């Protein structure tokens, strides 16, 4: 499989380090958004998503810190519709360096 990044490791790219890139989790998939760390990077548009899975937050589109779940273990249709689509938006934009595992 891919590199597969754990929530722990993935949480090491929320934008703040010097080299450490920026990886976002979506439905358990680690995506690359470093292309715009200005948004995800330390304190940015996706400050809550940085080093966190904003699947639910993406779905309902709340960007809530609690809506950031590394698992769709609840993601309803409302969020799924958007979340699921959010995947294509991020997947068809951000490079997948791996998929969230642990």
């Amino acid at each position: 499989g891919p590199m597969e990044f754990t929530a722990e490791q993935l949480s090491q790219y929320n934008g703040t380090d010097e080299s450490k890139p920026i990886y976002v989790a979506i439905k358990g998939r680690v995506f690359d958004v470093t292309t715009g760390k200005s948004f995800y990077g330390s304190g940015g548009d996706y400050s809550m998503f940085a080093g966190k899975d904003a699947s639910r937050a993406l779905g309902k589109m709340s960007k809530n810190e609690e809506d950031v779940s590394p698992s769709l273990e609840g993601l309803t249709e409302k969020e799924i519709n958007t979340l699921n689509d959010w995947e294509t938006k991020f997947e068809a934009k951000y490079p997948v360096v791996g998929r969230v595992v642990s």
